[PDB]
């Protein structure tokens, strides 16, 4: 049994950057450091932090005075972070530049009066956030997750109208809401394509690369981590059995049946050691050795603040 791995995967540059600042706070200040919902969204990653001494909290409210509070990758809105300016905090923001990027846009268009769109996921954090930088009821901000919605809207100046979408989006999906908005609202300003970041696209591309050859694929990533939940789905759709999986125990033998070919990815929020446990099971289930896939070269780094360089 051919066992293939995916590339890229795993960690992007954000989640690198995030897991640091975590990981120095603790290093430069002492445990306990309070991070505002999981740092990212892998549990393997969330469960060490918590051991080294991060407090994971959901309200700025459960913080106490003088603390060190942490901003998780996906970003915060506006009133979360006037919430913690009007506290006696320390924080440190691990928001991914590439979600920043997109809050500075619906912030622009807030100041215009102007209407904008965001293509996500209902009740992702990255969406309240992205959603929480617009404040203007002369405009609007409005979510759309599939074609339909576009198709429901209703907007007060289709003639002033721009979209933004998530980071972690279905690239495919993305394009059809994209279509529908342009044909639906003609006179709609927005970016070339999406906001769906470098890492997210190349992760989506490493693992239809993958599917292709690959009867099975296990994808490495928790429940909640949006971007891995595309990557199974992905592999789903082009007709290929695809498991979501935390770790290798997570491994099912019927899976592994008589395939002659298993691809592994992981999630940008998947640390490479459990992509190590997953392929280690399956050579104890028959296969061979991992022959990675080639891929796009990644190449970009976000660094730490400096005040918290060590
Ligand atoms: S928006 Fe940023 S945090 Fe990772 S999944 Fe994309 S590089």
């Amino acid at each position: 049994m051919q066992i293939l791995l995916a590339n890229p995967r795993g960690f992007c540059a954000g989640v690198d950057r995030a897991i640091s600042i975590v990981e120095n706070a603790l290093a430069i200040y002492g445990a306990p450091i309070y991070v505002r919902h999981e740092v990212v969204h892998n549990r393997y990653v969330v469960d060490s932090l918590r051991e080294r001494g991060a407090i994971f909290i959901e309200q700025i409210s459960e913080v106490p005075d003088g603390a060190i509070l942490i901003f998780s990758a996906h970003g915060v809105s506006q009133a979360v972070r006037n919430e913690a300016k009007s506290r006696d905090l320390t924080v440190f923001d691990a928001t991914c530049p590439l979600v920043t990027k997109v809050h500075m846009e619906v912030a622009r268009a807030s100041r215009r009066g102007e209407e904008s769109i965001l293509i996500g996921h209902a009740g992702h954090p990255e969406v309240e956030g992205t959603m929480g930088q617009y404040s203007n009821p002369e405009g609007g901000m409005y979510l759309v997750e599939s074609p339909d919605d576009v198709w429901k809207l209703t907007v007060k100046n289709e003639e002033k109208l721009s979209f933004m979408t998530q980071t972690t989006l279905s690239v495919d999906d993305t394009s059809d809401v994209i279509d529908a908005l342009r044909k639906r609202f003609p006179k709609i300003v927005g970016p070339r394509k999406d906001d769906i970041c470098y890492a997210t696209t190349n992760r989506q591309e490493a693992v239809r690369a993958l599917a292709e050859q690959a009867e099975v694929v296990l994808v490495v990533g928790s429940k909640n981590s949006s971007n891995s939940n595309r990557l199974a789905e992905l592999a789903q759709r082009m007709g290929k059995r695809a498991f979501l999986i935390d770790d290798a125990k997570d491994i099912q033998e019927e899976w592994v049946k008589e395939v002659k070919c298993v691809g592994v990815t992981a999630g940008a929020s998947a640390p490479d050691i459990l992509v190590q446990n997953v392929v280690a099971r399956l050579q104890q289930l028959g296969g061979g050795e991992a022959i990675p896939l080639e891929g796009r070269e990644e190449n970009i780094v976000f660094e730490v603040p400096k005040e918290l360089r060590v």
